[PDB]
């Protein structure tokens, strides 16, 4: 499933990301948007042969098991291919896990790179939440 801006914003506040750990709610939608560009199905290789998985690209070196990622953790629980679902619960519920670790959303290259410090309240304008 591709989201929508405002679709996805609303299922996240849903979930209880809204302000939490302090993260405002735009901070997770440009997350989404620079880590997916909203796209459930979304999955990319890491060069030590680990793989992000999902709307917010979660890796399986320490997340997700994905039974191709040898001498990794598995702290969410979860086969990787949970994260993929067009139900985005399993993915935000992983994410509070990762937030919550110490290195808040800095864990997010992507976050970091292009939402950190902006101004991310606009990427929540004009919608229904
Ligand atoms: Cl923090």
């Amino acid at each position: 499933k591709v989201f929508g801006r405002c679709e996805l914003a609303a299922a996240m506040k849903r979930h209880g990301l809204d302000n939490y750990r302090g993260y405002s709610l735009g901070n997770w939608v440009c997350a989404a948007k620079f880590e997916s560009n909203f796209n459930t199905q979304a999955t990319n290789r890491n060069t030590d042969g680990s793989t992000d998985y999902g709307i917010l690209q979660i890796n399986s070196r320490w997340w997700c098991n994905d039974g191709r990622t040898p001498g990794s953790r598995n702290l969410c629980n979860i086969p990787c291919s949970a994260l993929l679902s067009s139900d985005i619960t399993a993915s935000v519920n992983c994410a509070k896990k990762i937030v919550s670790d110490g290195n808040g959303m800095n864990a997010w290259v992507a976050w970091r790179n292009r939402c950190k410090g902006t101004d991310v309240q606009a990427w929540i304008r004009g919608c229904r939440l």
